[PDB]
């Protein structure tokens, strides 16, 4: 009786814990990828500048 | 009966919880590798376009 | 009771687990993001340099 009840309480709580961990870690991930996306957006705009600048250098 | 029962149940907890810590770290590390491919591919492209442009 | 004690042990163990997995996943994500940031810093620097010498050449000419 008691062994089965504890082990099932373990199973259900553990399974909720696994979800919460991944949920929270994957949200941190999304947070860091956003920061590197912003950075890549800004790079790409700088490259677009150099492109026009290069074509203008010809002459 | 009951210290035997407490002990058995805690041993169950220990192996189940640790496997789950490992499980959660594996899936999150996988999701992160997924988001890293897309970021690194974007940067690969940018350096390629700068090199071409040069 | 034995059940109450077993379940309390389970709650502390699981809570410590959640904290540990999140910490370790996040440390991973931090190392992978730091590597890219490094790559990205080098290119930022090259671009600023190429932009200023082309923006200089334009002005001169």
């Amino acid at each position: 009786h008691t062994l089965k009840t504890a082990n099932s309480y373990t199973d259900v709580t553990v399974s909720n814990s696994t979800k919460k961990a991944i949920r929270e870690s994957n949200q941190y991930t999304d947070h860091k990828m956003h920061q590197l996306e912003n950075r890549l957006d800004k790079l790409e705009k700088r490259l677009l500048k150099l492109l026009a600048s290069s074509a203008a250098l010809n002459s």
